[PDB]
Formats: structure tokens, sequence, C-alpha cells
């Protein structure tokens, strides 16, 4: 499994976290039915939930620096080979 996990804006994030966090949750709900929960559920926003949006991102962003960093070709040697 080699999925990457890039930080986007609140739709995305909602939709990645909210999927990924309800299905191991609630198992049967993990696919077009969860899309159509979302997309209703993301209608009838309330303000409330606009923050963990940008919550849930922070938290991909750190699954995202969970791999390995943007550390490129050494000078000449590296001591972390």
């Amino acid at each position: 499994s080699d999925r990457v996990k890039r930080p986007m804006n609140a739709f995305m994030v909602w939709s990645r976290g909210q999927r990924r966090k309800m299905a191991q949750e609630n198992p049967k709900m993990h696919n077009s039915e969860i899309s159509k929960r979302l997309g209703a559920e993301w209608k009838l926003l309330s303000e409330t939930e606009k923050r963990p949006f940008i919550d849930e991102a922070k938290r991909l962003r750190a699954l995202h620096m969970k791999e390995h960093p943007d550390y490129k070709y050494r000078p000449r040697r590296k001591t972390k080979t």
C-alpha cells in the first residue's frame, strides 16, 4: 500500500477523512452511500463543523510527514543512506 496522502482544502479533506474514519468505525458505510451522505451533509454544514475540516486536514498533512521527507540527492555523502 503506497497510496499517498496530500493536503487539500476542506471539501476533499472531509471526503477523505470521513470516508476513512467512518469506514473503519461503521464498516457497512464505505462506498457510494457515504458519498451521498457527505454531499448532503456538506450542504447542511453547520459552522461548528467547519473548523474540523481544517483540523482533519492538519492530520492529513501529519500523515504526509509520517512518510519519508523530500530529502534529495546527497551533496557527496549522507549519514542516513
